[PDB]
């Protein structure tokens, strides 16, 4: 993978790149206002050691924040997604702790509430493959990205409600 912080927007002023994880990228820059990744699925994070608002980001250019939905100009942590490949596959529960009524998903859902009539996850389990989650339907809004592993609260996958609008598998 390969990404480029730029600190100005429309790809100018001082950058970065980067082809790693990186839990903090304050010795290399101090803002970021445009991006361009060259490969991989990224998701960035506003402070230090994944914490703060994510953003989801794959091969493209992004003359401005506002492109990747960013809430400001932070951007001091960053992961390189790995990237699976066959079946992607987790579990939403209607209550905490794998509690309530269970569905399964293995592809994209670009809206739960059309596709489970619901508005809120209170806990999910992703069994293979990362996937992002969205708080809005067709990708929008606060984003909080999924690795495999077990989310027993919505605390758990960063978020301050269990308001979720869709979900999609991390591919390139």
């Amino acid at each position: 993978g390969k990404i480029t912080f730029y600190e100005d927007r429309g790809f100018q002023g001082h950058c970065y790149e980067c082809s790693s994880d990186c839990p903090n990228l304050q010795p290399y820059f101090s803002r970021c206002n445009s991006i361009r990744v060259d490969s991989g699925c990224w998701m960035l994070y506003e402070r230090p050691n994944y914490q703060g608002h994510q953003y989801f980001l794959r091969r493209g250019d992004y003359p401005d924040y506002q492109q990747w939905m960013g809430f400001n100009d932070s951007i001091r942590s960053c992961r390189l997604i790995p990237q699976h490949t066959g079946t992607f596959r987790m579990r939403i529960y209607e209550r905490d702790d794998f509690r309530g009524q269970m569905s399964e998903i293995t592809d994209d859902c670009p809206s739960l509430q059309d596709r489970f009539h619901l508005t809120e996850v209170h806990s999910l389990n992703v069994l293979e493959g990362s996937w992002v989650l969205y708080e809005m339907p067709s990708y929008r809004g606060r984003q909080y990205l999924l690795r495999p592993g077990e989310y027993r609260r919505y605390l758990d996958w960063g978020a301050m409600n269990a308001k979720v609008g869709s979900l999609r598998r991390v591919m390139d």
